[PDB]
């Protein structure tokens, strides 16, 4: 049994400051792990390239520690991060062979994070692109990278597209790991292979270093197996970066300890709105749900039933804001590190010369049409990227938790995990993405052996909130459990 499995940060760095174990030591324990289960045995393929220097970081905040000069509650703790952010010295790939050799410095949040003291393991592969590539596309699987494969049932899906690493945090290949969002990318994997995922309000971590696709709604965000290791982790990446204009608009940001919001009396006089969609009816949902909701309640919540204004109205505009910017997006990204492809027209050209390998199971016709679209100043674009907003966020959530006076929105996160080798209606996780605004999911059962998750969804900037709120129901219901390998 692995000695650091299912392990909080704050154990870990317990037991550093204790003596009792050191960075070096928790560092190579994981290698060893993703050596046995990543790379060969059930072959979960979550990691696509190791940190050559994961052993010198790790050693030196153990001389660090040594010589008492540590760097907060995260020093000597080893994480993975999503293929699309960028960290020296591996290459930043989003899972394409055109960039294999494209090697950038350090996102901003990575540079935050070491200097918290955090060990970076390598980078965890993803549906390539961020799954922005084409239609009919496999969740988890990327030229570079190979198939990702779900830890509870490998021949299932791990969903995406931060498909490495919540399988990689949910197989304890690491003591948490980093994802990225634009819709969905964060808290369906998360839920599928059941950790918890954190999409924080647009603004609150800077996507600076990240392969982008929509400046409008991605984000990066934490990935663990607790709500305490997601709250560490926001600690260290939020923050203000002069690089990325959307941290600038935060309201009366601070040097912000989220884990202070671990409160396990955290339901207390707190309203929930529960979402009415057919994902309720899910087969096996009904009494997870119900539990949930009776848990919520027994914590000291009200629960009530909701509908969501607008559900779903803003797809055809989110469709079309996504396209635009992200060949703006991409474009700027590939100038700014001086990527060797310099458009996305370079990219769709190289796919085709190396269509063997890149487009053998389904195309990219999303590049296709991103290429073709005309610019930011496009007035469809313009109203589109409005009517997205609007929809989902003052008219969508915000009407919702209005209407009943209410703290958060919940719901099941998605269903379960479908053969790899072959959309659940009734997901309501794009609200959130779409309006910008915080979304959180924090394990609730399993349906036949798989994970299912509960999704928490709230205004902008109120993580906090949402912390103190899915801590509460975490700690009184403990439902995640560890996947089950064969040996």
């Amino acid at each position: 049994p692995f000695p650091y499995a299912e392990t909080d940060v704050a154990d870990l760095q317990a037991r550093m400051t204790a003596g009792e174990l050191d960075s070096t030591t928790l560092t190579q324990a994981y290698l060893q792990r993703i050596a046995a289960l990543d790379r060969t045995g059930p072959r979960l393929r979550a990691v696509i390239e190791l940190n050559p220097d994961a052993l010198k970081e790790a050693a030196e905040r153990d001389r660090e520690r040594r010589d008492g000069r540590l760097r907060g509650p995260l020093h000597g703790i080893p994480l993975l991060l999503k293929d699309n952010i960028n960290a020296a010295p591996m290459a930043t790939s989003a899972g394409s062979l055109a960039l294999q050799g494209f090697r950038p410095d350090d996102a901003y949040l990575v540079r935050r994070l070491r200097d918290a003291g955090a060990v970076v393991l390598g980078k965890t592969n993803l549906s390539e692109w961020a799954n922005f590539r084409g239609n009919d596309s496999i969740s988890g699987w990327s030229a570079r990278g190979g198939q990702t494969r779900n830890p509870y049932r490998i021949s299932h899906s791990p969903c995406g597209s931060s498909s490495g690493s919540a399988v990689a945090v949910a197989a304890n290949l690491a003591s948490v790991a980093i994802g990225t969002e634009t819709d969905g990318s964060i808290v369906c994997p998360a839920a599928i292979n059941g950790v918890v995922g954190l999409k924080p309000t647009v603004g609150l971590v800077s996507r600076d270093g990240i392969i982008p696709i929509s400046f409008s709604q991605d984000t990066a965000g934490p990935m663990a197996r607790s709500v305490a290791d997601a709250a560490a982790v926001l600690t260290a990446i939020a923050g203000r970066d002069d690089a990325d204009p959307a941290t600038a608009t935060m309201p009366g940001r601070a040097v912000y300890d989220y884990t202070a919001r671990l409160d396990p009396q955290g339901l207390r006089g707190k309203r929930i709105g529960l979402l009415q969609t057919p994902l309720l009816k899910y087969r096996g949902m009904p009494p997870l749900i119900e539990q949930a909701a009776t848990e919520l309640r027994r914590a000291g919540a009200v629960v009530v039933p909701v509908e969501l204004p607008n559900q779903g109205a803003w797809a055809e505009a989110e469709r079309t804001l996504l396209l635009y910017e992200f060949k703006a997006g991409l474009e700027r990204y590939f100038n700014t590190h001086r990527a060797p492809l310099r458009s996305l027209a370079d990219l769709i050209a190289f796919n085709q010369a190396h269509s063997k390998q890149e487009l053998g199971l389904f195309g990219q016709e999303l590049l296709v049409e991103a290429d073709a679209t005309a610019g930011l100043a496009d007035p469809a674009y313009i109203r589109a990227r409005s009517d997205a907003r609007r929809l989902a966020g003052p008219e969508g959530i915000d009407a919702a938790l209005a209407a009943h006076q209410l703290d958060a929105l919940v719901a099941p996160t998605t269903g379960v995990a479908w053969p790899i080798r072959s959309d659940f209606p009734g997901e309501s996780y794009s609200a959130a993405a779409v309006a910008g605004y915080p979304s959180l999911t924090v394990p609730m059962g399993q349906i036949d052996g798989l994970p299912v998750g509960l999704l928490f969804m709230g205004t902008a900037w109120s993580e906090p909130k949402l912390i103190e709120m899915a801590y509460a129901y975490e700690q009184r219901t403990r439902a995640r459990r560890p996947p089950h390998f064969d040996t």
